[PDB]
C-alpha cells in the first residue's frame, strides 16, 4: 500500500527469473517480496529485516498455504542497508527457487509445490522502482 | 477486459511516469495499457489497433467510468509492428497525460479526473517484459 506493488497475472514459468529494483524506506524494520498463486499462498515469502519480531539484519524465508506459515528457514547473509536501493533476482526451478543479490551472493529455497507458473507478486516495506522478466 | 499483467498500488504520482517494455504478438489485432483506479474507471486506455472494430493501424485513447466509456481521441501515427517489442513511456501531468514512443513520436490526452496518483496499470495483447517508474 504506502510501500506494496501488487503483480497479477505475472506467469512466470520454470526456468525463467524475475528482478526486482526497489527503495528501503527508512522508517521501515523489513521488507517482503512474495512469489505465489494469490494472496494466501506463498511459494515463497523472502523477509529482510532490520528489526522485526526479534530478528536483527536477517532474511527469514517460508511459504504460505491457506494462511498458514511453513517451516522458516534463515540465512546469515544480510546486503541491505535502510535508506539504500535494493536489487534482488529470484529464478524459478522446479526444485528450487534460487535468490541472487546485486551484491553477488545468493541462496537457494525448496520449492514445497511445483506449480506451472507463479501468477502472484507483491512487494511489502519496498518502494517499487522496476519489475523485469526473462 | 485486461487480460495480462495487472498492478495495483502503483500509485503514479504527477510528475512521474512509467515505461512499459513488451513484444507485441506476431498475430496481434491490437493491444492496450489502461492507467486509472481500477478495472472499471480508467483515466486513459491507449488502444493500438492493428486490425479491430473496423478500425486499421489507428490508435484510439479514451477514458472509462464506471464501466461507461467517454468520448475517443484518436491518433494519426501508428509506431508500431506486430511481431516486434514495444517501448511506450506515460508521464502523468495534472492537465494531461503524456505518450512517448520510443521513436520519438509523442503526443498527449487530457485528464478528465484529476487524481492525487494513479493506483493501478493493467497490459492487453501484449508480452510483459519490464515495468520501471521514475
Ligand atoms: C524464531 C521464530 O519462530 N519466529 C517466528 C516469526 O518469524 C513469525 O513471524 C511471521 O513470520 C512470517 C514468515 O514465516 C512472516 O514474515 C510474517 O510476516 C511474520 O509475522 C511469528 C508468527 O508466526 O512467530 C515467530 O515469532
Ligand atoms: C468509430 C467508432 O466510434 N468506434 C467505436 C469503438 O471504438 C468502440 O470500441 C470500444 O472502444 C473503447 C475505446 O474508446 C475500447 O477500446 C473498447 O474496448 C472498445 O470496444 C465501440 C464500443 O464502445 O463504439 C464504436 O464502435
Amino acid at each position: 500500500a504506502s510501500a506494496g506493488v501488487a503483480v497479477t497475472n505475472l506467469n512466470l514459468k520454470p526456468g525463467h527469473c524475475v528482478e526486482i529494483k526497489g527503495s528501503i524506506p527508512p522508517d521501515c524494520k523489513g521488507f517482503a517480496v512474495n512469489l505465489g498463486e494469490d494472496a494466501s499462498n506463498f511459494l515463497l515469502h523472502f523477509n529482510a529485516r532490520f528489526d522485526l519480531h526479534g530478528d536483527v539484519n536477517k532474511i527469514v524465508c517460508n511459504s504460505k498455504e491457506a494462511d498458514a506459515w511453513g517451516s522458516e528457514q534463515r540465512e546469515g547473509v544480510f546486503p541491505f542497508q535502510q535508506g539504500a536501493e535494493v536489487m534482488v533476482c529470484f529464478e524459478y526451478q522446479t526444485d528450487k527457487i534460487i535468490i541472487k543479490f546485486s551484491s553477488g551472493d545468493q541462496f537457494s529455497f525448496p520449492v514445497r509445490k511445483v506449480l506451472p507458473s507463479i501468477p502472484f507478486l507483491s512487494l511489502e516495506g519496498l518502494q517499487f522502482k522496476s519489475i523485469t522478466t526473462e
